[PDB]
């Protein structure tokens, strides 16, 4: 599943990152650099005709779903060559399949001036010519694996051989689905910058600091990642909202008040919410009868607009 | 090709976008309406690893580059979804095809509060089976048509029937590409969005208006539209750059913008259309030219692809 060999270099980076989450500047800083560079912060959008339906207090949801095709992966990667770039590294390695995250790789090592190499199945490389291209375009050697399989597996071990070898100046930069997960908790801290920004956003669009700040708990970290940067906001009430069928508070949503949530919010502000966001919209509306005119509520809307369209449309 | 019978209709919205034309009061609503809502406004960056290469002027890209492929259809129909309810319109009607024009049509429907009715061919309905529900969750009212055979043409024709009779309260929305397209100035129009937006962007990013706003020229209105907002600004200087009012034109060439584009690549990361390069190629020299400190905002219009090959053969 993971060389030994992995073992030394993994505990090199993991105590590396230990070191960042001492204070907010390691994650301050990717949000700098980060900042309008693709996708990045998210959009707060107050979703006025909710209103009505919310006991007239203010629902703001902070739109992780407008990510598509590009935004998204760069924000990991990101991630990992300024930890790399802290770490002294000067070079970034990794695998890709059809070139997706090499491209992303490709990417923040131009922005943040790193060599960069990234490893190609061989019949892999001959049918997208053009990653290649773009990977190239953006500076990066890209050695296209013959030896064996042909098919990824061979390149996740070179990238592996590179990586021991060379772990002076080298960081491996993970991200395909087929490849090693090594640093979870790295993982889950960089979803809080969703909570960072959307800080920001509700003072800077609400003139201050919410009355809540609501997410459904099945999303995970990244539904879970808006709460961190409210921690010390003794004012702000943080709501997990489970589903139920049939610090924080946690709090249970049934399908019915998801699916309901989920048609007026297609309804009344044209968005299609993953049937995960319907849950913390469905709690946000609850929460706002009961906190009343005034009230400034703001919640994840996590996961993807496609996906349940087929569940919703049946339940209905 | 377009019925004769539509000719009052069409004539009618002419005339009432016409008056819209007049302030910027119809733009300062879409603008407000879209903010954060699918995409607009696009982000405003300053591309500081750039400025080595431009006299130490500041280039901030305009990046209409993130643009999803879709961001743009319910770009243009909020805009005129918002000119039916202006209108007075309570109901909007379109007709699609595999089902796109019909989803951001319903969303922007939904969004303002108004009815709406699309047309699909009867077997368009069976085979796009999920645009059809992402319609009906979103509250449009979806008309399968069985008149003719049953076809995209019979849809439309359905539509335009639909829209005579109740002219008085529905508005057809434009944007297929079987459909017509009676209004192309309303369309340019829309894209004076992209210079509104970054005139705020400009100043809260930079601290003041700019000393250029620049967009390469063949990129039509997409590209222009930066310039509009700044027009009253003396002393902010518009600049057109072409493939070699108040607008100067200057020529690039290929061999400037493509070694624009790897630069940009290497520099930002960032794979530009080959269009854009003119532009940063044009904001390069303009910074030498400026020096220090000139605040240069780059519209960075078409999409960072289909020039990648064009590009690497270049290479």
């Amino acid at each position: 599943y993971v060389p030994e060999a992995l073992m030394a270099v993994i505990e090199e980076v993991t105590a590396a990152y230990q070191k960042e989450r001492v204070s907010q500047d390691f994650l301050d800083d990717l949000d700098r650099l980060q900042a309008n560079y693709a996708g990045r912060p998210s959009p707060l959008y107050e979703a006025t005709r909710l209103s009505q339906h919310a006991g007239s207090a203010r629902i703001f949801l902070k739109r992780e779903d407008l990510n598509h095709t590009g935004s998204h992966k760069i924000n990991n990667v990101l991630g990992q060559a300024l930890l790399a770039r802290r770490m002294g590294k000067t070079r970034v390695i990794a695998e890709t399949g059809a070139g997706q995250h090499g491209v992303a790789t490709a990417t923040a090592c131009a922005l943040l001036g790193l060599d960069c190499v990234i490893y190609m199945g061989g019949i892999d490389t001959a049918r997208q010519a053009l990653n290649v291209a773009r990977m190239r375009l953006l500076g990066a050697e890209v050695v296209a694996v013959q030896t064996g399989s042909k098919t990824l597996k061979d390149a996740i071990n070179e990238a592996f051989r590179d990586w021991v070898a060379n772990a002076d100046n080298t960081y491996y930069c993970f991200g395909t689905a087929a490849g090693p997960h090594p640093f979870p908790t790295m993982v889950r801290d960089f979803q809080r910058i969703i909570g960072m920004e959307a800080r920001v956003q509700i003072q800077g669009q609400a003139g201050r600091l919410p009355d809540a700040v609501v997410a459904c708990v099945g999303g995970g970290s990244n539904a879970i990642g808006i709460f961190h940067a409210f921690l010390d906001d003794p004012g702000v009430r943080l709501v997990g909202f489970e589903a139920a069928g049939d610090r924080v508070d946690y709090r249970p949503i049934t399908d019915s008040e998801a699916m309901d949530a989920f048609g007026l919010l297609c309804r009344m502000e044209g968005i299609i919410p993953a049937i995960e966001s319907a849950h913390a919209v469905a709690g946000a509306l609850k929460l706002g009868v009961e906190l009343g005119r005034g009230a400034v509520i703001v919640v994840n809307l996590s996961g993807r607009g496609d996906k349940d369209v087929e569940t919703a449309a049946k339940w209905f």
